[PDB]
């Protein structure tokens, strides 16, 4: 590819390798008063629009506009399908700017056919601690797609970042760019075993018959940890010093606040499931996924395909195994259909004893405007949604 977009980004080229010793922007001593003060142009007939993702009229909007138009998997069987209330959480975590919650209208119509989002997170990247933004959500409307409309998007939002003299932004994304700091395959574990054959999500065979493959997810409902439970307010601060520590062994983690971890941790239905074991007032050990549906393209008994995302999850009074096989369990005592995880962190090393099956894509995890050696993916201590 020629990336004509991307090699004018401060960004690394695609052959570009850095040393360990290396570990800083690629431009520094950057100013605020420097920064562009316009908006980008659109094309003609469009207009840029500061979404309220509190107010629900607008956030139904943006989830009308992801709902028809945003990820599908490489086969165009599935299409996530955020909820509202999870685009809510998502995008209003501590410190969330308005203006950076963007989109791009249509005129005639007043209808949305373009989004970008960010959020301001510190990111600690080789033991360096950075602001930067969290960029997600991006979409162009499925009619209106190779206009080189995202590098508007990509270029309003980075400039509106740059205002706040922020200069750093970390992004995933499933298509190659130049240049990934780490790529993670994404591993699934079946626990509606007929309804993951029926989507064809699943596969039989004449040894693994239909009971054969039911009796193989089969999982027994008692936890390994007895008291795991559902996260409330009192435990935020266990929380944070438990997971805090953790994440530091990583090369790239986010570095919550304790207001960061009652957002991202206190649980929501349908949005965000935190489980924590108590022992003598201390939270010893965590478990964590999200909801995140996906849209079964054109399947006339099933509409949703309900997965739980793995998040964050450790263990300090049992192993990774017992800790990430109750997981499943509290997925599944929710109704989950599966059980999708990425190969970062410690999660590679259950995936074959717990049935885990190897997915057909990967994500590429990415910084903007920073030099630093990459890495395997088990050094990755950061899941962005
Ligand atoms: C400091 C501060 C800095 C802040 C900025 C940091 C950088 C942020 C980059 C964006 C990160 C996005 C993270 C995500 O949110 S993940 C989910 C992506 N959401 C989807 O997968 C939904 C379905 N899909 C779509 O809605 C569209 O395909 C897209 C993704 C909007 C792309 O639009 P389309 O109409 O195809 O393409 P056009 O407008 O002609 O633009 C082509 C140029 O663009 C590049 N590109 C494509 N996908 C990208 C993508 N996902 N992220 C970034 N760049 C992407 C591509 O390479 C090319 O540029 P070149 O010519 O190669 O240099
Ligand atoms: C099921 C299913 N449904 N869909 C629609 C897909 C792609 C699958 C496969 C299952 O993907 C995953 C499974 C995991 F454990 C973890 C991550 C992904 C994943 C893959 C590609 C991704 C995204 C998320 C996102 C969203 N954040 C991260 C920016 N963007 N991209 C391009
Ligand atoms: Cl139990």
């Amino acid at each position: 590819p020629d990336y004509k977009f991307w090699y004018t980004q401060p960004v690394p080229k695609i052959n570009d390798e850095f040393n360990e010793s290396v570990n800083e922007p690629f431009i520094s001593d950057n100013k605020v008063e420097d920064v562009r003060k316009d908006e980008y142009k659109l094309p003609p007939g469009y207009s840029w629009y500061v979404c309220d993702v509190k107010d629900e009229k607008d956030r139904s909007e943006i989830y009308t506009l992801l709902t028809d138009n945003y990820v599908e998997d490489d086969d165009n069987i599935f299409r996530f399908n955020y909820s509202a209330e999870f685009l809510l959480w998502a995008l209003t975590s501590p410190n969330y700017l308005k203006t950076w919650h963007i989109g791009v209208k249509y005129d005639a119509s007043n209808k949305l056919i373009g989004f970008i989002s960010a959020i301001p997170t510190d990111i600690c990247i080789h033991k360096r601690t950075i602001k930067m933004a969290e960029v997600n959500f991006l979409c162009v409307h499925k009619t209106l797609r190779s206009k080189r409309l995202a590098p508007v998007l990509i270029k309003e939002i980075t400039r509106r970042i740059n205002l706040e003299n922020i200069w750093q932004a970390i992004y995933t994304a499933g298509v190659y760019l130049p240049k990934p700091v780490s790529d993670a395959r994404y591993y699934h574990r079946s626990i509606n075993v007929k309804k993951l054959i029926e989507i064809g999500f699943s596969s039989l065979n004449s040894r693994l018959t239909m009971s054969r493959a039911i009796k193989l997810y089969r999982v027994e409902d008692t936890l390994n940890i007895k008291n795991m439970r559902l996260m409330k307010k009192k435990d935020v601060e266990g929380v944070h010093k438990l997971l805090g520590s953790y994440l530091e062994q990583f090369n790239l983690y986010a570095v919550f606040t304790k207001e960061e971890i009652a957002h991202w941790f206190l649980p929501i239905e349908n949005v965000i499931y935190t489980y924590v074991n108590e022992e003598n007032g201390k939270i010893k050990d965590m478990i964590s996924f999200y909801s995140l549906p996906s849209q079964i393209l054109g399947n006339d008994k099933y509409s949703t395909l309900n997965a739980a995302y793995s998040f964050y999850n450790v263990t300090t009074t049992a192993t990774f195994k017992q800790l990430m096989q109750d997981a499943i369990l509290l997925a599944k005592r929710n109704n989950f259909d599966v059980f999708n995880a990425l190969e970062v962190m410690q999660n590679k090393s259950v995936f074959e004893d717990l049935k885990f099956g190897e997915g057909d894509e990967s994500l590429k995890y990415y910084l903007y405007n920073w030099k630093c050696a990459s890495f395997a993916p088990a050094h990755v201590g950061i899941v962005l949604l």
